[PDB]
């Protein structure tokens, strides 16, 4: 895994795997303020046990989301995935 607690956005960082679908999944919100969105800083993502923190790309708009593998609910088959809708506030 990378040093970052998050994978990719949806192409940004690296086109790892463009495929939204799985199980044991979670729906959350990425709270990105308009300043951090423009400059491309970092923001927190709500997760199970603790928080994630992703590097926001410069000048991000809302309606995007993170796809995070192993950040959805813990299950007897391992863990699920976490899709969290980006808001620019």
């Amino acid at each position: 895994m990378e040093t970052a607690t998050a994978g990719e956005w949806q192409g940004k960082g690296s086109g790892g795997s463009g495929g939204s679908g799985g199980s044991q999944d979670l729906y959350a919100t990425l709270d990105v303020p308009a300043p951090i969105a423009v400059v491309g800083g970092k923001v927190r993502a709500m997760t199970l046990e603790g928080p994630v923190e992703v590097a926001v790309p410069p000048r991000t708009q809302a309606g995007r989301k993170l796809r995070l593998k192993g950040k959805g609910f813990p299950g007897p088959a391992g863990r699920g995935d976490l899709y969290l809708e980006v808001r620019i506030t």
